[PDB]
């Protein structure tokens, strides 16, 4: 049985970790072991219930890796070995930069939370665009087996033209992606998440499809757009309305927040950046909730934030959610998670008289 790995990554080797490791030595470690394919046996076999057809792909199952993991493309195929049905890399900005001086990243383990303002460090387009291009048509082959990638684009700290930074992205990395992210939802770059007053939203995503469409058929990715959490109801509206008039094929709900929910017991609590894992699930669950509702279930969404097990999957699934991701997650109970969300996420299907993924998505909004 898997749960023999589970239990001894939960109980022992993770905390383990935890107490030699800053946390960001622990993200490039776990990077690097990840690139290298030095991974527990997943002993998961993805079932048929699993496999969900969305934004022109099939996805072998629905759970992904989410952005911010693997930022710089180094790691996709050992991810794929971890058991996700689906990959995001990036941010990646047009141009290298640093990111925010050290320490950025915090544990709140107490919450099963992660606090983070890494500042969108990437090795930039350039550097992605050749590791990319390395294994193009291994994942040529890997999409064609229900094995998605998506590029999520972010814009440098200095940019005078936020829109052109992504229009530079598209270009550059769309014709590597399955799906690209406009990332306008980061809680660490200024200005950013402001890249929604309407008009402007309008301007920008016009910008990337244009950009979009012109490039060749078969290297013309779905694009999505990643919000916040902390959206006023008016801003939900907003993004709702120009997704439908703009025809932006999804959504990824949600970006970590930079509220700070009461009762979070860290130490680190108030750490300036965004809050990811626990504590941000059920306002990420809520988020998706009310974006399918807004887009009258006609506009895919990826669901994220907080999920640590089935359960937490299939109540994203029946919120509006066609497929999940997670990140925070597998920093706290390691590469087996996958399998166990996996396996717990079809259990609950079954019990709950689903036929596979695909007859839970929304399921909440027809009772
Ligand atoms: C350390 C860290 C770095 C992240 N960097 C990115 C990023 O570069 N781009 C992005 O869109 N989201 C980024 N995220 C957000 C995650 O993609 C995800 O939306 C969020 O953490 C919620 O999921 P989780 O609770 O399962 O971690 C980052 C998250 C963490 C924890
Ligand atoms: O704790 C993190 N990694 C743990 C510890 C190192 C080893 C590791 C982790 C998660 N899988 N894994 C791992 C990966 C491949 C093979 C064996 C492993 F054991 C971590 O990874 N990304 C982060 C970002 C924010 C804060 C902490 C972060
Ligand atoms: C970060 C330290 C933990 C790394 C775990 C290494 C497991 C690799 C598994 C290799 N093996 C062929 C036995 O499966
Ligand atoms: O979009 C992002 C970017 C990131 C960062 O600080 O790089 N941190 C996040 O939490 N979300
Ligand atoms: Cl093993
Ligand atoms: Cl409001
Ligand atoms: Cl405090």
């Amino acid at each position: 049985m898997a749960t023999g790995d589970e239990r001894f990554y939960a109980e022992h080797l993770m905390p383990t970790l935890q107490g030699l490791l800053d946390p960001e030595s622990a993200h490039r470690l776990a990077v690097r072991f990840t690139s290298l394919g030095l991974l527990p046996r997943a002993r998961f076999q993805d079932s048929d219930m699993l496999e969900v057809r969305v934004l022109g792909h099939k996805f072998r199952n629905p759970v992904g890796i989410a952005a911010g993991f693997d930022k710089h493309g180094e790691a996709v195929d050992g991810l794929y070995k971890m058991g996700f049905g689906f990959v995001e890399i990036g941010s990646v900005t047009p141009k290298p930069q640093e990111g925010n001086p050290r320490p950025r990243v915090f544990r709140l383990p107490e919450d099963q939370a992660v606090i983070n303002r890494y500042g969108f460090n990437s090795h930039g387009l350039s550097v992605v665009e050749h590791r990319l291009r390395a294994r193009q048509q291994k994942q040529a082959k890997l999409t064609e087996d229900g094995l998605p990638l998506g590029v999520n684009l972010g814009k440098n700290k200095t940019s005078v033209d936020a829109a052109e930074d992504y229009a530079e992205g598209v270009r550059v990395l769309g014709p590597l992606a399955d799906y690209l992210v406009v990332n306008v939802s980061s809680p660490n770059t200024a200005g950013l998440r402001s890249l929604q007053g309407k008009a402007e939203l309008r301007r920008l995503l016009t910008k990337v499809l244009q950009e979009r469409d012109g490039l060749r058929r078969v290297h013309r990715p779905a694009v999505l757009v990643k919000i916040a959490p902390d959206l006023t109801s008016q801003d939900k509206e907003d993004i709702a309305s120009v997704v439908k008039e703009l025809g932006i094929d999804g959504l990824i709900v949600t970006n970590t927040t930079v509220s700070r929910p009461a009762g979070l017991q860290g130490a680190l609590r108030s750490e300036t950046g965004g809050l990811s894992g626990k504590p941000l699930r059920d306002l990420s669950t809520q988020t998706i909730r009310e974006m399918y509702a807004l887009t009258q279930g006609r506009v895919p969404i990826i669901g994220v934030g907080g999920v640590s097990s089935g359960q937490d999957a299939l109540e994203k699934i029946r919120a509006g959610a066609s497929l999940v991701q997670l990140y925070t997650a597998l920093t706290f109970w390691g590469p087996p998670v996958v399998g166990k969300v996996k396996r717990e996420l079809e259990a609950l299907l079954k019990e709950q008289g689903f036929g596979g993924v695909t007859d839970a998505i929304g399921a909440d909004h027809r009772r």
